[PDB]
């Protein structure tokens, strides 16, 4: 009965701010107006990022960012509401740049949760700017805080919701009520610096968006899909970070919850946030990428996949070689490391060499150029189906992606994904999701529905047996137990029942 979330991020930088046009595709590639009134029912939100938070652990724009500009661009998109029943113009602070361990605005980040009356100052003055530009919402994008810096940045989501339930009172807003969500890590490294509090991360939000793309790139030794549904047992595996997350769970609790080594998948963060208890698929928001990443100097074989290559990982892009053959983006946007879904449709469809493959185990396409040794991890209305898929079968809340800016003009990734979802004449049942490795992990929120013998008091149960007993299925660690299940270290929860 209730509509899967789609929501969109949409940049645009402090300079095309400033010189802002409608009409000129050289200082604005993608305006406002190019989101059309069909596309602004096809989003459920978006995303406008980014701003930061300065000195004074507050929220604010750039600071050479100018007001008028600023906010003549934000009316333009709440303008869109007109066209949508649903539609929320949030907006998001952070982004890696600003937020990541070693980006400009860190310490803001750090110093801004670190205390209630930081928190104060810092929550007030997001609500301060959500009400006095017209937005909808609040994105928290810091990638990512740690875990000494976790409970404050709780605490702050938690601040922040509170005001934003306050506004959405005061301005009568039930019908539409006023959001907060985050952007969450889609990996388990990144995941393991919070994932013990998932629970008390997610209460406050409205959703988690996960962003499950980008888990492949050139800081590793192995050229990768950047967002595979799920495993192929020929790409390289990782090491389950998560077994060494704060949980204080046992050793079979753990080794049932975190395979090791796993394979880095969509399915696989999914699954690692349904694990814990007091997280709602609903609230879960699968991220997809609208971009591609691209890879050079792959010794071929295999479509480029799982190569060693000589992809330069340093920030920026260290040199004035762009080596993205027929890709004008990268040239005018200076780095051939990452190239939207707009630029890569062209450069595949030109006359360029490069051969648009297909993994069936992944569910996603690569391109292949067998000239140059290139390769290239993205995601296309093909992909999407089956990521559409596995959100309705999972039960999530929906999608994310980044972003708007990098589809094509006509938006045909935003509407495959619309028409994967709505679209009352597509049907998606027969699909075959494939024989790809799942993430077989199962935790105390992700129990399965099982049956067994009920336990009876004074029999021995030997290693292995399942009993039923106080609305759990339950299976012994070692033998002979006679012990009531739950009672001792011996039983272990392995399943629900009814
Ligand atoms: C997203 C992202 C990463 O940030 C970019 C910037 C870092 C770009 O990175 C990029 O697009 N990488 C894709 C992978 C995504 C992994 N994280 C992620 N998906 N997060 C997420 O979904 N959050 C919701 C790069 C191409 C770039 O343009 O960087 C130039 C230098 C080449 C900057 C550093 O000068 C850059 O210039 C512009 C283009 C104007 O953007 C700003 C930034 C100052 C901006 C602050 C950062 C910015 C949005 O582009
Ligand atoms: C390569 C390399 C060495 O560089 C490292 C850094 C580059 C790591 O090095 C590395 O590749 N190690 C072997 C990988 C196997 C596991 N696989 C894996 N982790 N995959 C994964 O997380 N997918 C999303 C990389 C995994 C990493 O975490 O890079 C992130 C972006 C994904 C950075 C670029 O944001 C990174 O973030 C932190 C962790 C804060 O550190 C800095 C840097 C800003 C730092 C400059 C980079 C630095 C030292 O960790």
């Amino acid at each position: 009965s209730t509509r899967k979330a789609v929501i969109g991020y949409y940049f645009i930088p402090t300079n095309q701010i400033n010189n802002y046009t409608e009409t000129d595709t050289s200082v604005v590639p993608f305006p406002v107006s190019n989101i059309t009134p069909a596309k602004a029912k096809q989003l459920t939100h978006i995303n406008f990022s980014f701003l930061d938070i300065n000195s004074n652990l507050e929220c604010a724009w750039d600071p050479a960012t100018n007001d008028a500009k600023a906010r003549d661009v934000v009316n333009r998109l709440t303008a869109l509401k007109a066209h949508n029943p649903s539609l929320r113009i949030m907006f998001s602070i952070g982004g890696w740049y600003y937020s990541n361990d070693l980006g400009v605005s860190h310490a803001n980040y750090v110093n801004a949760v670190k205390t209630p009356a930081a928190r104060t100052k810092f929550a007030q003055s997001c609500v301060r700017i959500m009400k006095d530009y017209g937005f909808d919402g609040v994105d928290i994008d810091w990638e990512y805080p740690q875990a000494a810096e976790v409970d404050g940045f709780i605490a702050a989501l938690q601040e922040i919701r509170t005001l934003l339930n306050q506004q959405t009172i005061a301005d009568g807003r039930q019908a539409l009520p006023y959001q907060l969500t985050i952007a969450g890590a889609g990996g388990a490294f990144f995941l393991s610096r919070y994932y013990s509090k998932l629970a008390q991360i997610v209460a406050p939000l409205d959703y988690i968006n996960l962003m499950t793309y980008d888990l492949a790139g050139p800081w590793e030794k192995i050229t990768n899909h950047q967002a595979a549904l799920f495993g192929d047992a020929a790409g390289p595996t990782f090491y389950n970070a998560l077994r060494e997350a704060n949980l204080g769970w046992s050793w079979e609790e753990l080794t049932r919850a975190f395979p090791s080594p796993f394979s880095l998948t969509v399915d696989a963060a999914v699954q690692q946030h349904l694990m814990m208890e007091g997280v709602p698929s609903a609230k879960i928001v699968m991220g997809v990428p609208f971009y591609g990443r691209a890879f050079k100097g792959v010794s071929g074989g295999n479509g480029g996949q799982y190569s060693s290559h000589s992809t330069p990982g340093e920030d920026p892009y260290p040199n004035a070689d762009y080596w993205l053959v027929g890709c004008d983006e990268c040239v005018r946007d200076k780095d051939p490391r990452i190239a939207s879904y707009r630029q890569l449709e062209q450069m595949l469809q030109g006359n360029y060499g490069y051969q648009r493959l297909w993994n069936d185990k992944t569910k996603t396409p690569y391109l292949y150029h067998a000239q140059n040794g290139l390769f290239v991890t993205y995601d296309d209305a093909e992909s999407f189906k089956y990521k559409a898929k596995y959100i309705k079968q999972q039960q999530l809340g929906g999608v994310m992606f980044w972003h708007l800016g990098q589809d094509n003009r006509n938006g045909d990734l935003l509407a495959a994904l619309d028409r994967y979802f709505n679209a009352a004449d597509y049907d998606d049942s027969q699909l075959d999701m494939g024989t790809g490795l799942r993430y077989t992990g199962v935790g105390p929120g992700n129990l399965p529905i099982m049956t067994a013998p009920a336990y009876v008091p004074g029999t021995t149960y030997a290693q292995g047996a399942l009993v039923s007993y106080q609305g759990y299925v339950w299976q012994t660690k070692w033998g002979y137990i006679t012990s009531a299940p739950g009672s001792d270290s011996a039983w272990l929860k392995v399943g629900r029942l009814a």
